[PDB]
């Protein structure tokens, strides 16, 4: 099937003006787009969501996540995928939406709009994300340790006065602890003082071709024996510095040896 009409997030910037968005909790779940009738996933395909799962929700058409619980990812994934309308462990289940995207205003209203839905539906199956305020950056970041040390994945912001783009938008942004990606050793960086004799750093080059230094995230055994040089590692960052180099990039584990 076709995939969905649906709005995608970018990532979090530190100078925008925290208190134009609302923020909510990033769920780990599998992404749905209703259309009024059915079920739809990211790909496309039509999920063998039950009769009486969805027998009392809407016609307008929603935007949300399956999910059960924080840290029950491959159980909802593992029930989605499963192909059968008939089956009850969808009862565990909630459709947890974030936006109505065919609607033609404002996210703040979209808001409202959601929540007389939910409401006025009055289903287990079908429940808000909650949307928040939250007045400064400081206190953004001690809610995002609040979650994650909570097993929650991170968290969502969307601009009050954004309009549904179907593509990638400015106005959602993604804010997690960290990022990670990969890159390949190039070569070593022997180091000094208690590391004189072992290893210093790494140079890796990512798969965006920058070369940049990783002296950080290490064991000791790791300082004694190195990741080898050609190998495909995963490092942890968040944000570029100048040059496109990933900021605060710290060694992870390798992935692959060349
Ligand atoms: P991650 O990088 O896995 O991105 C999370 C994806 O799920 C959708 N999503 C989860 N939770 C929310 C909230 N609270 N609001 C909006 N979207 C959510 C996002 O589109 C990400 O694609």
């Amino acid at each position: 099937g076709q995939p969905p009409p649906i709005q995608l997030a970018t990532n979090y910037r530190q100078d925008i003006d925290v208190t134009q968005y609302y923020v909510s909790e990033k769920l780990d779940g599998i992404r749905a787009y209703w259309n009024g009738h059915q079920l739809i996933s990211k790909q496309g395909n039509i999920f063998t969501a039950p009769t009486w799962f969805i027998a009392s929700f809407p016609t307008t058409a929603m935007d949300g996540e399956l999910w059960i619980a924080r840290q029950q990812f491959e159980t909802v994934s593992g029930i989605a995928r499963t192909q059968d309308n008939q089956n009850e462990q969808w009862k565990q289940i909630k459709f947890m939406i974030f936006d109505l995207p065919k609607s033609t205003v404002s996210f703040e209203q979209r808001i409202n709009k959601m929540q007389t839905l939910v409401t006025d539906t009055n289903s287990p199956y079908l429940q808000m994300i909650e949307q928040q305020k939250i007045p400064n950056t400081v206190a953004l970041f001690d809610l995002l340790n609040k979650v994650v040390m909570g097993k929650g994945e991170g968290l969502m912001l969307h601009h009050q006065d954004a309009l549904y783009q179907t593509k990638r938008s400015r106005d959602l942004m993604k804010l997690k602890k960290f990022e990670d990606a990969e890159a390949t050793v190039i070569a070593y960086l022997p180091g000094k003082g208690k590391y004189e004799g072992l290893l210093g750093a790494i140079l890796v080059k990512n798969e965006e071709g920058v070369t940049f230094k990783i002296g950080s995230g290490f064991s000791d055994e790791e300082r004694s024996t190195p990741p080898p040089i050609g190998s495909l590692i995963t490092y942890r960052f968040t944000g570029k510095t100048n040059n496109n180099i990933p900021r605060f990039a710290s060694f992870v584990r390798i992935r692959v040896i060349y």
